[PDB]
This record gives structure tokens, sequence and C-alpha cells, in this order.
DNA sequence: AAACGTACGCAGTTCGCG
DNA sequence: CGCGAACTGCGA
């Protein structure tokens, strides 16, 4: 099973070197004959001799052009012919390409960014993560002693945590009275112990949550205050920080660091994404969470740490149990990509695509397309295109509606009807598709390369929904769930690649053919339901549609909708297929994307709404589900009323705990950047200015008192709240936070916004 | 050296124009 | 004052 591939530089050649595990063993295979390469068009032959001359330097290093060779190969299914430049060492290409594009026989250049241990994956045929071989698994996690004001690891690690099939145990430097404790004298011993226990259980993967951002560079910054050679690969290196974009990633060689955060984040739907939600949501059983400022109490005071052991020794055992499960979903979509499981599992949706793509016209020889240049790239975020239809959403609160939707719209219209950047316009052609409104041809003759991908993508989903439904073991169940779910937002993601401005195979004539077909047939079907089986389409979004029957019983809409599906079905043509996801008892639709459903077992799902969003205080996200609970579950209208009475009334008379009261805001940039000062802004600006060091990232957690002037000049860091002499704003939380969700709400139904609040 | 898939949306805060 | 625009953050 190949783990990873990555170069080394041997007097001044490079070195492949393939981590594999076979038989149980950890072997690195090293391959000295790859040659670095990038294609090159040129206006004559004649001219491959003087571009032969083209020379560059690369620290003290002259680049020249090693060996050339013309082939045959095709761009956008059309037979192209180009000149193959060979060269020493990978870093020879960026040094040189410029110069090559620059000379005036050189019409463009090609695929000359692509990494040399990638380039190798792909030209070799090699597929990670293949075999059933077992990888052996430690998860661990740290704890830190912080103080406001102070910068990054200028504190102490305090303890250091770690769980595997043996079970979790903690090192620390301070007497903690546990069996899982052992403790050590300083942090120096600490790290060095954890250093000591890596290197003897030789782990394959190493789990961590944000380990890429806090664990990792936090080690980093220790060791080099304490002296410490944190050689946790198996070469003997230390952890390498990367840079992907504008976010940071941690490698270990010889290894594969799984942080479990990037893969979490696109892979569930919380509105918060700590590892206690994380945990729950997964598993169903709940988990204490331990901040930082209790540490720091319990670590100086040295009294109540073995609760902060304890939540230690959690992290890393929740953190294995959540890399036991994630691990086969991510290693398949290695498999799937053909990329390693490190890049797969930071990876955007948008390279996950371009990756195959490049590994698939490697396959085909076919010439990639080139990422666009300044010029190209600025042009293509000026243009955009018309994308899903979303109906204005029918008033009231509605009873037995049913809820249809596409399998799996997009894929299925660009394999249906051949959308392809090399299909599109194509001459010549004995058939094709043209798309409504917007007007692109696409040829129907031979498959499309995209086209034909993406055909195996949903087989794969849909292998995995036939276990799925088979599976009687609830958490099997879920996983199952979430990864269907991650292969339908990759298969979607080849759409919005063919707008995504830095795409190679970008065409927004392709993507908005799709946009095109997408809107014709949602509102075919919409169409067909009212006017041939009765419905009343109340709601639509793209995809999918709520709909009931005027007066009508819970089995006779059932009935209808299965009768109208086989209708509508026989009509729609190629792979689209419109499917019965669910029926619900009652539901209301409050604006566009926002929405409130409760299906036949009291299961309330809704969408876009205040309870998923952050910004909103718990004492309005709380109310906003008991109003949810009244219309829906009970369509009591006059208890949602008299929650929100209950509920204004407390906060009226200062009877609700200022912790629900807390409103959560990130800062998304540098506070010299922002244009404009809200509530969290000045929060933020205002603890900068005392000395806490505020990041791009950072939480403010602010709650407004009762004072003057706008609702920032009011807001204050929670962790500065004293009960004692600070006054929450009451008529705030009422006006601005309780009410205006609910009040949406209960317009929407069908009913005034009036005398919610209690008053005097 | 890589680099957020897309369009379609809502809604809070601030603040100036008419 | 009322409204809307700008800014801001994020949810098929
Ligand atoms: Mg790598
Ligand atoms: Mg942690
Ligand atoms: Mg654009
Ligand atoms: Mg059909």
């Amino acid at each position: 099973m190949i783990l990873d591939t990555d170069y080394i530089t041997e007097d001044g050649k490079p070195v492949i070197r393939i981590f594999k595990k076979e038989n149980g063993e950890f072997k690195i295979e090293y391959d000295r004959t790859f040659e670095p390469y990038f294609y090159a068009l040129l206006k004559d032959d004649s001219a491959i001799e003087e571009v032969k001359k083209i020379t560059a330097e690369r620290h003290g290093t002259v680049v020249t052009v090693k060996r050339v060779e013309k082939v045959q190969k095709k761009f956008l299914g059309r037979p192209v012919e180009v000149w193959k430049l060979y060269f020493t060492h990978p870093q020879d290409v960026p040094a040189i390409r410029d110069r090559i594009r620059a000379h005036p026989a050189v019409v463009d250049i090609y695929e000359y960014d692509i990494p040399f241990a990638k380039r190798y994956l792909i030209d070799k045929g090699l597929i990670p993560m293949e075999g059933d071989e077992e990888l052996t698994m430690l998860a661990f996690a740290i704890a830190t002693l912080y103080h406001e004001g102070e910068e990054f690891a200028e504190g102490p690690i305090l303890m250091i945590s770690y769980a595997d099939e043996e079970g979790a145990r903690v090192i620390t430097w301070k007497n903690v009275d546990l069996p899982y404790v052992d403790v050590v004298s300083t942090e120096r011993e600490m790290i060095k112990r954890f250093l000591r226990v890596v290197k003897e259980k030789d782990p394959d993967v190493l789990i961590t949550y944000n380990g890429d951002n806090f664990d990792f560079a936090y080690l980093k910054k220790r060791c080099e205050k304490l002296g410490i050679n944190f050689a946790l690969g198996r070469d003997g290196s230390e952890p390498k920080i990367q840079r992907m974009g504008d976010r940071f990633a941690v490698e270990v060689k010889g290894r594969i660091h799984f942080d479990l955060y990037p893969v979490i984040r696109r892979t569930i739907n919380l509105p918060t994404y700590t590892l206690e939600a994380v945990y729950e949501a997964v598993f169903g059983k709940p988990k204490e969470k331990v901040y930082a400022e209790e540490i720091a109490q319990a670590w100086e005071t040295g009294e109540g740490l073995e609760r902060v052991a304890r939540y230690s020794m959690e992290d890393a055992k929740v953190t294995y149990e959540l890399g036991k499960e994630f691990l086969p979903m991510e290693a398949q979509l290695s498999r799937l990509v053909g990329h390693p499981l490190w890049d797969v599992s930071r990876s955007s949706t948008g390279n996950l695509v371009e990756w195959y793509l490049l590994r698939k016209a490697y396959e085909r020889n076919e010439l990639a397309p080139n990422k666009p240049d300044e010029r190209e790239y600025e042009r293509r975020l000026r243009e955009s295109y018309a994308g899903g239809y979303v109906k204005e959403p029918e008033k009231g609160l509605w009873e037995n509606i049913v809820y249809l939707d596409f399998r799996s719209l997009y894929p299925s219209i660009i394999i249906t009807h051949n959308v392809s950047p090399d299909t599109l316009n194509r001459e010549g052609c004995k058939e094709y598709d043209v798309a409504p409104q917007v007007g692109h041809r696409f040829c129907k003759d031979f498959p499309g390369f995209i086209p034909s991908l993406l055909g195996d993508l949903l087989e794969e989903r849909q292998k995995i929904k036939r276990k799925m439904k088979a599976t009687v073991d609830l958490l099997e169940k879920k996983l199952l769930d979430y990864r269907q779910r991650r292969i339908k937002i990759l298969a979607s993601g080849y759409y919005g690649y063919y707008g995504y401005a830095r795409a190679r195979w970008y065409c927004k004539e392709c993507a908005e053919s799709v946009t095109a077909w997408g809107r014709q047939y949602i509102e075919t079907t919409i169409r067909e339901i009212e006017e041939k089986f009765g419905f009343k389409v109340l709601y639509a979004d793209t995809d999918g549609f709520f709909a009931p029957i005027h007066g009508a019983d819970a089995e006779t809409v059932k009935k209808k909708a299965k009768e109208f599906l086989d209708y509508i079905n026989a009509k729609l043509p190629g792979l689209l297929e419109l499917e019965y996801e669910g029926f619900y008892k009652r539901g209301f639709f409050v604006t566009k994307k926002k929405y409130a459903v409760i299906d036949e077992e009291d299961k309330i799902t809704t969408g876009g709404l205040e309870i998923v969003r952050r910004g909103w205080s718990e004492i309005a996200k709380e109310t906003q589900a008991r109003v949810l609970e009244a219309l829906l579950k009970d369509g009591d209208v006059e208890k949602a009323v008299r929650i929100v009475k209950e509920v204004t009334e407390k906060l009226s008379k200062y009877e609700v705990p200022p912790e629900k009261l807390v409103i959560h805001e990130q800062i998304t940039r540098d506070l010299r950047d922002y244009k404009a000062t809200g509530p969290h802004v000045a929060v933020a600006k205002r603890l900068a200015a005392r000395g806490v060091k505020i990041r791009p990232g950072t939480v403010i957690s602010y709650i407004v008192l009762k004072g003057s002037g706008r609702i920032g000049d009011r807001a204050i860091s929670f962790d500065e709240f004293d009960p004692a002499k600070h006054k929450y704003d009451a008529e705030y939380y009422i006006e601005n936070q309780v009410l205006p969700p609910v009040e949406r709400i209960l317009r929407a139904c069908g009913y005034r916004k009036e005398d919610l609040r209690y008053q005097k």
C-alpha cells in the first residue's frame, strides 16, 4: 500500500521516495530515474534548437534544457503537436519556464507547475491507499497554560495525552493521582517522553484535532525554546509546517498526520465544530469541555488538576475514536481521486477535482490546460452566470407536505447532455444537445472528458447508499451516510469547477448550461405536479421542492406523490431522476433558503435558520427552537406566543443567566483592514489595545450591556463581564436577539408579529 | 508554492442622504 | 425620521 510520495535532492539530483506499508512493514522505495518535464508549443519545429539553448539560474545552479522530444497529444480532444522539455531537477522548471514562454517562437507552455512528487504518482499510475493493509494509529493532544496578552506558546505545555487500542494516557510534570497519568519533573522531560512513546509505538498515522494550527505549532515553538530535537518523523526529521494557500498544514515524514478538523468540517453540518460537539454528533454521548481559564487556575493553585487530566485524557481518547471511523472514509477518497491521504483530507473540492482530472488526462494523452494568468483570472472573476431557480415561498403553516428532489441534478445533466469543454461547439458532429436559454451546443457523438468520469463517481455513491439502507447498526449507518454525501458534494463540485476562476478546465459555457438545464427541469416538474396532479408547490430551491395537496389526507398525498413520480420519471430523460425524499406532517417556509419541517416521527429539520447560525445568543436560539416545537409538533400558535412572552419577561426582570446572552462572531482579517466597526470588531480592537493578540480566526465572545451609544459601544468581552457591576441590555436582547427570529416565523405562517414581547 | 467549486440567498450593524 | 446602501458573516 502506497502511503505518500516526496523527493529529496542527492548530489544535485532528485530521488523520488515512495513511502509504503507492505506486509506489516514500513518501506521506502527510492526512484532516481524520474525526470521532471513540461511542454511547449512552437510556431515552427525549426526553433527547437534555439529553445534548447535557453538557460536560467537557481540559487547558484545553472539551469539548462536536459533533452527535448516531440510528442503528439490531444488538447480538448483535438490532436496537437508539442515539445516535451526534460530537466535534471524539478526546481529547474520554475526558474526557466518564464524565459522559455517569453521566446517569440514559443506560443505557450503547459504542465509546468505540477509538484514533482504528485507528477510521479500520476505518470506511474500509482494509486495510494490501495489494498487491505492495516495502518497503525496514535492520536494525541496537548493542554497548555495561557494568559491574555501573551505571545503564542509563551507559556509551557502542561499535559500531553495520547490514545490507541491500548488505551489513553497523560504525561505531565505535576503530580496528578490518576492511574493513566505519568508524572515527570519538567516540561522538557514530558516532551521527550512523548517523543519516546511515538518512537516506540511507531504509528503509521498521527491523529489530531486542529493539530495543523495549534498542537504542532505549539510543540514546535516550545521545542525551540527548550532546545529539543522534536524528531517525530521516521527519517528522524522534525514536523514540517507547510502553507496551503491561506491555511497552515503540518506533515510528519514517514507517517501520515491525520487532522480530523478539516475532515469533519466538510463531512458533518454543525453550528460549531468543537471536539465536544463533534464527538456527540457522531456517537451520541456528551463530552465535558474544560476551558483554558480553569486549566490555568487548576495548574497555578494546584487544586482541581484531576479534572484537567481527565479532560486531556478524553481529548486523546475521543480523537482516536473519531479517527478510527473517518480514516477509512478518507482512505477511499484517496483511492478514488488517486492522491495521498494527507493532501486529500485537507484539499479543497476544486483541487480534488483537478487532481483527478490531471491523472485521467495523462491516461488519455490529453494535454492539460493551464491555470489562468493574472489577466484571465481577473477576467473570469468579473463574469458570472445564472444559477438555480429559487421560488419565493408561499406563506403559512402547511400540513401533509412531501419533499421531492433530484438524485444528483447537476452531475446527471452533465452526463445526460455530455456537457464538457471538449464537446462544446465541437465542429463536424453528428448529434448534439442545445442548452436552453444560453444556447450552447454539446456534441453527443463521443463521451466527453468530464462526463465519462462522473458516471463512476455516481455509481460509487449508489453502492454506498445501498449498504447504508441495508446496515442496521446505527453508527455504521451514519458513517456511510456521511460517506455518500462526500461523494455527492464531490460530483456536484465538478459543476462549480466549471465556474471556478482558477480552474484548468474552466468552462463558463458549461457551467451556465448545467444551471439552465437545471432550471428547466425543476420548472417542468413543478408545472406537471400542479397541472396534472393538483399539487401546490410551496417552496422550491434548485434541485428540490415541497408540495402538499390542499385538503388531502396523509395517505392521499403519499399515494398521489408516488403516482406523480411514476409519471414524471418516465418523462424525464437520461440519468435525471426525481426521488421521494420525505413526508412531513407540518412545515412552513420563512423566506428563500429558510424553512422548517417535521416528519411523522416528530423529528424537526430546518434550513438557514438562526439556531444553526453564529452571531445569535443562546437565549435567542433556544427560544426559536421552542417556538419551532410549538408550531410544528403541537400546531399551537398561542403556545409559541406565550413562550416569547415568558422569555422577554425573564429578560426584562434580569432572571436570565448572562451566559445565555453571549454572542460569538469571528474576526476574518487584520483589524486594520476593517472598513466598518461592528460590535465584535470594536471589542476586538479594545482587547488588542490592552495587549490581547487578535488574529484572523479569533472568535469574539461578547455581551451587550445597558448603556448609551451604538451596540458596539455597549458590548464587552464576556471574560471581562462581572455581574456585580454590569447590567446587561435587556431591551437589546428582547428587541434585537429574541424577537426578530420568531417575529419573521410568525409572519411567515400567516400571523401578526404584534405584542410578542412582555411589556409593563 | 499553492490558491475558497458555484449562484442564490438572508440579516445585523452602522450611518448618511433626502 | 425612514430608507437604503455599505459592510459584514455565513448558510442547495
Ligand atoms: Mg507531501
Ligand atoms: Mg485540542
Ligand atoms: Mg466569476
Ligand atoms: Mg426517466
